[PDB]
């Protein structure tokens, strides 16, 4: 049933969910590729637009709404209870996410087949998330693009 349901809400979860409850990474499998300028976090997705495994102490990727929110007209998505308000808004081709509450960015491509890749960069390394043109950026619309 594909109702013309247009979801107005608030920059706060509708139900209150509970955090992930999966493990965590130590660091080295998926870490390379959280290296890349030093970013916190990043979580991968598989092709179906499901995750991989997303590291930041049970942070939510619920990837099909994590990939469908960004196309509600929304310039703030909250996953995980935190509303990041986009600072760059651009579907597809990487959106760009502030940490309105908590402090920081998080940046997805979205690969057409349902493969996002939201990576994460230090509160810390924000200030510096900027101060390249496209420091962080750069391993993420371009890799995640290509890959589909």
């Amino acid at each position: 049933m594909k109702d013309g349901f247009i979801l107005k809400k608030k920059k706060i979860p509708k139900n209150i969910f509970r955090i992930g409850n999966k493990e965590m990474s130590y660091s080295d499998d998926l870490n390379s590729l959280i290296q890349s300028q030093y970013v916190s976090y990043v979580v991968i997705l598989d092709p179906n637009g499901a995750i991989y495994w997303t590291n930041n102490e049970n942070w939510q990727v619920n990837g099909s709404e994590v990939l469908r929110q960004w196309m509600g007209s929304a310039p703030s998505i909250t996953v995980a209870g935190t509303k990041f308000s986009s600072f760059r808004n651009e579907p597809g081709v990487s959106f760009v996410g502030r940490n309105m509450a908590g402090g920081g960015l998080i940046i997805l491509q979205k690969a057409p087949n349902g493969y996002v890749f939201l990576s994460w960069t230090s509160h810390e390394f924000l200030t510096t998330s900027g101060l390249p043109p496209l420091n962080i950026h750069a391993e993420i619309a371009m890799m995640a693009a290509k890959f589909q």
